[PDB]
């Protein structure tokens, strides 16, 4: 298990521009202002228009990809 979400492992971070509420429980919510953890580019599922994201760390998911700012990637913490 790649631990992206947590931050423990190399990650990409976003920054939310609106607020965003899952309608499928394969989406995660977020509100404008949020920063979110990415999964690096080889752990995303490449559903088009989507990716792979978290903001609590534990629940992961699908957001779209132009609610959010892609900032750069960053060191795991472990
Ligand atoms: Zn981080």
């Amino acid at each position: 298990s790649i631990n992206w979400a947590s931050g423990e492992d190399d990650h990409v971070v976003a920054r939310a521009e609106y607020d965003f509420a899952a309608v499928s429980e394969e989406e995660i919510s977020f509100r404008a202002g949020d920063m979110l953890n990415l999964a690096l580019k080889e752990q995303q599922p490449k559903v088009r228009g989507w990716l792979l994201a978290s903001l609590d760390g534990q629940t992961t998911g699908l957001i779209p990809a132009n609610y959010v700012k892609i900032l750069g990637k960053r060191k795991g913490r472990k």
